[PDB]
């Protein structure tokens, strides 16, 4: 779809007055890189990944073969117990419960390999700078 993407600033602060920041040990600097390198901060960001036949949803590209039903994807498990389109949306509540629930999983935040490669054990810190948070 078109895209719908918002200012940094903007989901830094969203994000932690909807509890992200330090969730599961977890920054609002590194939620923060990984929406960026997810999604570029689009909320109806979309990719098919075509070995699976599964597809990665919103502002972190949530997997539904694993964590939103899109009802597409064979042999998924709908663990965020959310349809994959409630992360396309403009209000992120749904996006961050899941994104919740995805690092509450053993490898927490290592799940997505975008954030072991562009910001895991780097500095994040000019993702928060100017922001206010
Ligand atoms: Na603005
Ligand atoms: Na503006
Ligand atoms: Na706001």
């Amino acid at each position: 779809a078109e895209a719908k993407v918002f200012e940094r600033c903007e989901l830094a602060r969203t994000l932690k007055r909807l509890g992200m920041d330090g969730y599961r040990g977890i920054s609002l600097a590194n939620w923060m890189c990984l929406a960026k390198w997810e999604s570029g901060y689009n909320t109806r960001a979309t990719n098919y990944n075509a070995g699976d036949r599964s597809t990665d949803y919103g502002i972190f590209q949530i997997n539904s073969r694993y964590w939103c039903n899109d009802g597409k994807t064979p042999g998924a498990v709908n663990a965020c117990h959310l349809s994959c389109s409630a992360l396309l949306q403009d209000n992120i509540a749904d996006a961050v419960a899941c994104a919740k629930r995805v690092v509450r999983d053993p490898q927490g935040i290592r799940a997505w390999v975008a954030w072991r490669n562009r910001c895991q054990n780097r500095d994040v810190r000019q993702y928060v700078q100017g922001c206010g948070v």
